[PDB]
């Protein structure tokens, strides 16, 4: 088990554009395309990032290279960042695996902004980062999301993922 599949678990695989759970034109295991209500957008996104005329659909592999390009990028993201590494370099490889999921999911900043979960966390109170963690947009977003991650960085194990 690994942060690859880890992901691919919560995001799975799409090799048409779709929308997410909020309603963002995505594609690939997890690949935000837009924001915008636009398809045109998204679709103009796609294009773009691939290299080619898409019409919406990529392969497999298309697919698998974003995902190499997203997850990268997310623990990139994680190493330039003052208030994130720190945890990191704090955390055992399970937990690290968690927190990568998070940046993946939300971005540098989003997660940079949880303040005291990520305090919790460095501190090594599982427990109370879990709840604080609990009540954030997030979780209440994407519960079934938040709560294997939730429960990842809780345990410091797989068993949420097993």
């Amino acid at each position: 088990m690994n942060i690859f599949e880890m992901l691919r678990i919560d995001e799975g695989l799409r090799l048409k554009i779709y929308k997410d759970t909020e309603g963002y034109y995505t594609i690939g295991i997890g690949h935000l395309l837009t924001k915008s209500p636009s398809l045109n957008a998204a679709k103009s996104a796609l294009d773009k990032a691939i290299g080619r005329n898409t019409n919406g659909v990529i392969t497999k592999d298309e697919a698998e290279k974003l995902f190499n390009q997203d997850v990268d990028a997310a623990v990139r993201g994680i190493l330039r960042n003052a208030k994130l590494k720190p945890v990191y370099d704090s955390l055992d490889a399970v937990r690290r695996a968690a927190l990568i999921n998070m940046v993946f999911q939300m971005g540098e900043t989003g997660v940079a902004g949880f303040t005291n979960s990520l305090r919790m966390l460095q501190q090594k109170r599982w427990d109370e980062a879990a709840v604080n963690l609990a009540k954030s947009r997030w979780y209440n977003q994407t519960p079934n999301r938040a709560k294997r991650v939730i429960t990842t960085f809780r345990t410091g194990t797989w068993d949420a993922y097993k």
